C-alpha cells in the first residue's frame, strides 16, 4: 500500500591511460637506417627521403651520425613532413551521462511501475556517439481476489549511434608518422609516393561521421495465473520482442595523395528486423505435511524469431550531403540487397522438488528440447537432472557444535543441450551470387560471366555457387554436469564459505568445420565433432564484522582452479587443428586452444654459432636460434613441440566493503596466475619485416633491436626481409600473461535521514567510482594488458559521479 | 476504489448486394451487332468470332434472327468462348470478427488500464485480408498528494494486410464475358486477337497474393501536472508516434493470350518509417467569487514529424516463390528508390472563461500557429475567438414560463487556419530523375540521354528536371467563422432541440494549382487562390420520453440547408476551372464544383429533325440533340450554360431508440434531397463507343439503345464512332441524386441482473446489427448508389453479431 520514487543520475569519464608505443618520425627513420645497414645495404637509397650522414667506427661497426628530412614528403610539395601521433588525435575523452527516473504504486488489488531513462555516450573515439532512451511499464491486476490475476511487463527502446570503423584502432598505429593531419593546403593528409597504401584514420573518421542508425525495441509479456485451490497453479504467458534498425551509409569522394576514391560517392539505405514471439503453459503444486514438502512442476514453450534485412544501394550523387544522398537521386547505378532468417524451439520440461525435516532435500528435472535447427531424425533431445542435499547441522547429532551455525551439502548430475549454430546448418546451400555485393581486392566469386565476348553492357548470364555442404545427421551437443558442493558459515555469520568441485563434459560438440582443399568451394559443413572434458575446484570465503568503533567490514574472497582436456575427435579434425596442435600434432590428451610450434633459443651472436647450430635455412648473426627438438641436425618442420596452454594455474577474487560514519567504501579486485598469453603483438613491436605490407608503423622496441653495437638483446636485429621465418608459431609469442587488477574501487556517502527526510525524501546517496584502473603484469609481459593480449591498447579507466535521491 | 472488465465480441459479414449490370456474351454479341447495322456495316465482318444470322424486316430495318460462336476464341483452340460473369468471380462474402479485452484498476493513489484486442478482416475481394493485434496501457500516480501527479497513455498495434489492387473491380466489369477464367489446360485465360488488351482480374489477384505488409504502431504520452494552489495547473506533455511498415511486392511472369510479361520476375522490398513527437506546457486558473466564475489558461505546443522511406527492386529469379525471392537471389539488373520529408509547428495559445451568474457566459481566445511549411514571411498566424452567452430561463423575467427548462442563446466568432499543403509546396524543385521508376507507355521524364550514341551498355549521362515552382509569398488559408445559435428544451427534457446559423469564409485558399501549358514541365504551383463564403441552417429536434406500458422511445432527428459560392478568383484561375466552371465560365457568384456544360435535348428521329435544328457536326437519326443556347444557328462551344451544382435543397437524418422488456432497437436514417450528381457511369452504360479503349464490355442499359425498332428511348442509337461528341460534359451525365437510406438497424438484449449476476458478471448484452441495407433512390436515377455516383457498385451491406459482458 506504497509509492515509491526512485531517481538515479551519474556523469561518466572514459580516457585512454597507456597504448603500445609506436615510432616517431625519427625513430622510424634511425630503424629503417639499422635494417639498411644490417643488410649491407646503401641506407640512403630508400624510398621516402630520409638522408643519413653515418659511416663506420673504431671497429669497423655502423653508427649513425644524423638523419635529415625534406619539408614536403613529395617533389610538388602538397604533404608536408610529420611527426603525427595518429592515437592521440583519433581518440579523445569519453563523457557518459545517464539518468533514470521511476515510479511504483501498491495497492490492495493491484501494482504498477513505471520507469524513464536517458544515457548518451560520447566515445573515446572521435566522431562516435551513442543514445538511449528507455520506457519501461509493468502492471498487475487481481480478480477474483487471489485465485485469478492478470499482469503485464512492456518496455521500449529508442538507440541511435554513429559506430566507430572496425580496426579504427589499429590502423592509425599502424600509418607512419611522417605523414600529415593535414595536407598543404587544408585538405585531408595522406601518403605519397612509396609510403604504405593506408588511408588517414582521422579522415575516415570524418567520412563515417554521418552513418547513423536508429534502432527501435520493444519487449514485453502478457500473463494469466489462476490459482484454483490452495497449492495449484496453471500459469499462461504470452512474449514479444520486436526491433529494428534503419541506417544509410554514405560514401564520399577521397582523393588523399596516393589514396582514391576515383571519384566514387554512394549511399546505402539499410532495414533490418527481428521479430520473436514467445508463450509458455506452467502448472506448479506444492503441498506440505509436517515435515514433507513437496512441489511439482509441468510446463511448455514454443518459441519462434523470423529476421530479414534488406537495402538499396546507388552511386553518383550531384550533392555530398545526407540531406541530398537518397536513392532517388542518384545517378550511377544501383543494387539491391536483402535475405530473411528464422527459427522455431518448442520445450517440453518438468521438475520435483521434495524435503523431508529441512535436512534432506531432492530434487529432479526434465526437459525435451526441440529444435528446427536439426532435421526431424534429431529435432528433440531429452535432459534430466538429479540435485541432493543433506543439512549436517540441522541433524541432532551435530548439537555439540556450536561454532558452526551451517554444514549444508550438495551433489547434483544434470545435462543441458547447445544448439547455437547456423539457421542453415544442416543444408547444401548453393546461392545464385551473381556479384552484387563489394568484396576486397578481387574474390567476388561471382556466378556471372561474359559467356559471349560483349565485354559487358547488359545483364550476364550467371548461376549458383556453394556456401556449405549439408548434414543428414547433424545433432545436439549434450554436455554432462556433476558438481558436488559444501558450504558452510561458523561463528555467528561471520565466517561463510564455500567448497565446490565441477565436473561438465561436452559429447558431440557443434562446429562449423571447413573442408578439404581439394574439396573447394562451399566445403565447410556444420558438424558433430568430439568430446571436451572441465573440471574445477571453487573455494569462496567471507569474513563479515562490525568494529564498535563505527566499522564494518565485509571481505569476500573467491579462488578457482581449472583444468580442460579433450577426449576424442574425428581423424580429420585432428590433424585439421581447430582445436589445437596447429596441424602438426593432436590436441587430443591436451587443452583446447593449446598450440605447438618451434622453440626460440635466442639469437645467433656469431657466424660461429650460426654453423654451430642445426643448419637452418634463415640462419645469420643476429637472427633467432630454433631449437632441434629431435637432434637430427636440421631445423625443419618436425622440431616442433607443445608451448603454449592457456589453462590458468588458478584465478583469484576479493572484494572489500566498509561502512564507516555513513560512508560507504569498495574495491573489487581480481586475479589470474600463471598463464601463458600468445600473441602477434611483438610482430608489429619487435620486427621491421614481420609483416606483408612494408613500411608501416612499428612499436618502439625495435631501436633496442639486436646490433653489433647492441649485443645483449632478446630482439632479433632489424632487417627488411624475413628469411628466417620468424613469424613461426615460435615461444619468441609466448608470454607470462599473469595478472591482477583493480576492477572498481568506489566511495560513497549516504546522507543521514536526519536531514535527508528534510526535504521529503527517504534516501540521498553520492557515490564516487573507477573502473579499470590499476593492473599489475609479469615483468616479462611486454603488451599492453594481459587480459587481452591481442590487442595494442588497453581498456580505458573510467571515473563516474553519481546519486541515487529515493523518495 | 474498483476493479472493472469489459470483454466485447463480434462476428460481421459483408456481401455486396448489387452491382451495375454488365453485358453477357450473348448481349455483348447483339449489342455489338446492332452498332454494326446502326452504321450500315457488315455486322459479320467483326473481329471477334460472331456468326450473325440477320436480315431486314416488312418496313426495311434490321432485325437480328440469331447468332453463333465458336466454341473457342482463336483458331489454335487454347482459349474457349465463355458466359463469365466477372465481377461474381473477385468477390466473395467477407467476413469481420472482433475480440477486445479490457480491464481497469481504481486505487486512491493511482490507478492503471489495460486493453488487448484483435481484429480479422477477410475482404469481400478475393486473395485479400487485413489483421490488427493491439494493446494499450495507461496509468497514472498521485505524488504529493492532490499537487503533484505523473502520469502515461500508451498503445500499440501490429497491423499485417494484402491490399487489393487499384481499380480491381471496375477492370472485372471491363473485360467481355466472352473470355474464361481458365484456358484449355489449366492455365488463367486471357483474351486472344482483337480482344481487350486487359489482363485477367482473377489472375491478376492471384498475382497479388502475396504482397503482405507488415505495419508497426506505437504512441503514448508521459505527463507531469503540478497544482501548486487551490486553483492553480502547470501541466507538461510530452508525446510519441512511431510507425513503420515493411513489405515485399512481388512480380511473377504472365503469358495469357496475348497479355504478357515477356518473363518478368521480380521483387521490391519496401520500408517507410513515420516517427512523430510532441510536447506543450500549460497553464490553467481557476477561480470562483459568488456568482462569478472565471478560468484562464495559456500554452504553447511543439510538433515535428520526419519521415523516410526506400527500397531494393531486383529482377530475374531461378525460384517464383517468396521463400526463394529476396534482392540477394536475384540475377537481372537493380533499382534502389528513396526519400524523405519533414514538418514542425509552434504552437502559442490562450483562452479566457468567464460566467456572471450562470446566465451571462462569456469566452475569449487567442493562438498564433507557426508551420515550417511557409517561409519566415508568413510563418506565423494569430487566431482570436469571441463566445458570448445568455441564459434566458435562468433570467429572473422568465419565471412564469413553467414549460420550459432551457433557453440558451449563444453567439460565435472566431478564425482557424488551413495549413495542409506539401512540405515543399514553396520550393523551386529541381529533381535529378535518371528514369528508374515504371511508368506507362513512356512518360519516364527522365533526364538520362545516350547523348555519345553508345546505344547504351553503361551509365547514362544525366541531369536534372523541374517538379514544382516556387513561391515566396504562400501564406495561411485564413477561414473566419460565425454562428449564432439558440438551443432548448421543453417540458421535462422531453423535447429537446437547438437552431443554428453558421457563416465560414475561407481566404487565402491553398491549392496546388498547376501551370499554363506554354510554361511546360514543372509548372504547377502552390498558391493563395481567391475567397470561398458558405452560410447554412441546422435545426435538431429530440423527443424522448417513456410511456408507463414498459416502452422508452428517444426521437432525435436533424435537418440541415446550405448554400455555397465564390467570391473572389485570379483571372488565370477563373478561366482556368479549378474551382468550377470547366474552362468557358468563371465560377465567381457560383457553388464550388458547379459546371457548365452543353444541354442535351433528347434524340435526333427523323433526318428532317436534324436539317431542322441547329448545324451541328455529328447530327444525325439516333444521335443526341444539343441545344443552340444562344440561337446562333450552329452548336458549338459557346452553346453550354451551367448545367450542375452540387448543393443539396436540404440534409437530414433521424435516429429512433425503443427500449422494451429489455430488448433494444436502434435505426438511423440519413437523408439528402434535391441534389444534382454527374457521373461517367452512363458513358459504360448508354454507349458503345464512349470510350478510348475499344470492345471493353458495357453496361445492360444498351440494348434499350434508340433504334428504328426502338423508338421512344432516352439512350442515343448504338455506333461504333462518337462522331457527335456525346461524351461532351451534358445535361445526360446530370441525374437526380436525391436519396433516404438507413445506414444502421440494430436490435440487442440486455440480460437482467437477476440473471446476469448469477455468474458474477454485472453487465451481459447481446446486438444484432445491419450497416446500408436499405436505400431509396429517384427513379431517374440510373446508377448504383447516389450518394457516391462515380462507382459502378455500391457499399456492401453488413450483418453483425455481438456480446458485450461485462464483470
Ligand atoms: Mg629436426
Ligand atoms: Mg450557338
Amino acid at each position: 500500500g506504497q509509492i515509491k520514487i526512485n531517481f538515479d543520475a551519474s556523469v561518466s569519464a572514459s580516457m585512454y591511460q597507456s597504448k603500445m608505443n609506436v615510432l616517431n618520425t625519427e625513430q622510424y627513420g634511425r630503424a629503417m637506417w639499422q635494417a639498411y645497414v644490417n643488410d649491407g645495404e646503401n641506407p640512403n637509397g630508400n624510398a621516402l627521403g630520409y638522408a643519413y650522414n653515418w659511416g663506420y667506427n673504431a671497429d669497423g661497426n655502423p653508427v649513425l651520425y644524423g638523419m635529415t628530412l625534406s619539408k614536403y614528403l613529395d617533389s610538388k610539395n602538397t604533404m608536408p613532413v610529420a611527426d603525427t601521433d595518429w592515437f592521440d588525435e583519433i581518440t579523445r575523452t569519453g563523457v557518459i551521462q545517464q539518468y533514470n527516473l521511476s515510479v511504483s504504486n501498491g495497492s490492495e488489488k493491484g501494482s504498477s511501475f513505471f520507469s524513464l531513462g536517458y544515457y548518451k555516450n560520447l566515445g573515446v573515439i572521435k566522431d562516435t556517439d551513442f543514445d538511449r532512451f528507455s520506457a519501461r511499464m509493468n502492471s498487475d491486476y487481481k480478480l477474483i481476489d487471489d485465485i485469478l490475476t492478470i499482469g503485464q511487463h512492456f518496455t521500449l527502446n529508442r538507440t541511435s549511434e554513429v559506430q566507430a570503423p572496425g580496426g579504427i584502432i589499429e590502423t592509425a598505429l599502424d600509418i607512419p608518422s611522417a605523414i600529415p593531419v593535414y595536407a598543404s593546403d587544408g585538405s585531408w593528409g595522406g601518403p605519397v609516393g612509396g609510403w604504405p597504401d593506408r588511408r588517414n584514420p582521422r579522415a575516415v573518421l570524418e567520412y563515417n561521421k554521418d552513418n547513423r542508425y536508429t534502432y527501435w525495441r520493444m519487449f514485453g509479456d502478457a500473463y494469466v495465473n489462476l490459482t484454483p485451490f490452495k497449492g495449484f497453479n496453471l500459469r499462461s504467458t504470452f512474449g514479444l520482442d520486436y526491433a529494428n534498425k534503419q541506417a544509410r551509409y554514405f560514401t564520399y569522394p577521397y582523393q588523399e595523395g596516393t589514396q582514391t576514391n576515383n571519384g566514387k560517392s554512394a549511399v546505402e539505405a539499410k532495414q533490418e528486423h527481428w521479430t520473436k514471439w514467445m508463450w509458455n503453459a506452467i502448472a506448479t503444486y506444492q503441498l506440505e505435511v509436517g515435515k514433507h514438502r513437496g512441489d511439482v512442476m509441468i510446463g511448455m514453450e514454443l518459441n519462434r524469431e523470423d529476421d530479414s534485412h534488406f537495402s538499396g544501394y546507388k552511386e553518383d550523387f550531384s550533392i555530398l550531403t545526407p540531406d541530398y544522398m537518397w536513392p532517388d537521386a542518384g545517378s550511377g547505378t544501383a543494387q539491391a540487397y536483402g535475405a530473411g532468417e528464422g527459427y522455431s524451439l518448442v520445450s517440453f520440461f518438468g521438475k520435483m522438488n521434495y524435503s523431508y525435516a529441512d535436512r534432506y532435500l531432492l530434487s529432479l528435472t526434465l526437459r525435451r528440447d526441440g529444435s528446427s535447427r536439426f532435421g526431424k531424425n534429431h529435432r528433440y533431445a531429452t535432459f534430466p537432472s538429479v540435485s541432493l542435499g543433506w543439512r549436517i547441522t540441522q541433524e541432532n547429532f551435530m548439537k555439540e557444535l556450536t561454532w558452526l551455525d551451517d554444514l549444508k551439502l550438495r551433489a547434483s548430475w544434470g545435462q543441458t543441450g547447445n544448439q547455437e549454430i547456423s539457421n542453415l546448418a544442416r543444408y547444401t546451400i548453393y546461392a545464385p551470387n551473381y556479384g552484387t555485393t563489394d568484396s576486397f581486392g578481387g574474390q567476388s566469386y561471382g556466378t556471372a560471366y561474359d559467356i559471349t565476348g560483349s565485354n559487358g553492357g547488359g545483364v550476364l548470364p550467371s548461376g549458383f555457387k556453394r556456401n556449405q555442404i549439408g548434414n543428414d545427421n547433424i545433432k545436439w551437443e549434450t554436455t554432462t554436469q556433476t558438481n558436488v558442493g559444501i558450504d558452510f558459515s561458523l561463528f555467528k555469520q561471520s565466517l561463510y564459505g564455500s567448497l565446490e568441485y565441477y565436473y561438465k563434459k561436452a559429447t558431440d560438440i557443434l562446429t562449423e568445420m571447413a573442408g578439404v582443399g581439394v574439396l573447394g568451394e562451399g566445403g565447410s559443413r556444420w558438424i558433430n565433432s568430439g568430446a571436451m572434458k572441465n573440471q574445477g575446484f571453487e573455494f569462496n570465503l567471507g569474513y563479515r564484522n562490525k568494529t564498535a568503533f563505527g566499522l564494518t567490514y565485509d571481505l569476500n574472497g573467491n579462488i578457482s582452479t581449472y583444468r580442460n582436456e579433450i577426449l576424442e575427435l574425428p581423424e580429420t579434425v585432428a590433424a585439421n587443428g581447430k582445436f589445437g596442435g596447429n596441424g602438426v600434432k593432436s590436441v587430443v590428451g591436451h587443452t583446447y586452444g593449446a598450440q605447438v610450434g618451434y622453440i626460440a633459443d635466442g639469437i645467433f651472436k656469431s657466424q660461429d654459432e650460426v654453423d654451430n647450430h642445426a643448419t637452418q635455412e634463415g640462419a645469420a648473426v643476429g637472427r633467432i636460434r630454433y631449437r632441434d627438438i629431435d637432434h637430427n641436425g636440421v631445423i625443419d618442420e618436425r622440431d616442433q613441440n607443445w608451448i603454449y596452454d592457456p589453462t590458468p594455474s588458478f584465478s583469484y577474487g576479493l572484494n572489500i566493503y566498509l561502512e564507516y560514519k555513513n560512508f560507504d567504501l569498495t574495491m573489487f579486485w581480481q586475479g589470474v596466475q600463471g598463464v601463458d598469453i600468445i600473441s602477434d603483438v611483438k610482430k608489429k613491436s619487435d620486427f621491421w619485416s614481420a609483416s606483408n605490407v612494408g613500411f608501416l608503423n612499428k612499436g618502439t622496441r625495435l631501436l633496442n633491436a639486436w646490433s653489433p653495437t647492441n649485443p645483449n638483446s632478446d630482439i632479433p636485429a632489424l632487417t627488411r626481409s624475413d628469411t628466417n621465418n620468424e613469424q613461426r608459431v615460435s615461444t619468441y609469442f609466448v608470454e607470462n600473461g599473469s595478472f591482477l587488477k583493480l576492477r572498481n574501487i568506489q566511495l560513497g556517502y549516504t546522507v543521514p535521514a536526519v536531514i535527508s527526510k528534510k526535504m521529503r525524501m527517504d534516501r540521498l546517496r553520492f557515490y564516487c567510482s573507477a573502473q579499470n584502473l590499476l593492473t599489475i603484469k609479469s615483468k616479462n609481459f611486454t603488451g599492453e594488458d594481459p587480459e587481452n593480449p591481442n590487442f595494442s591498447y588497453p581498456i580505458p579507466v573510467n571515473i563516474t559521479f553519481g546519486l541515487n535521491i529515493g523518495f
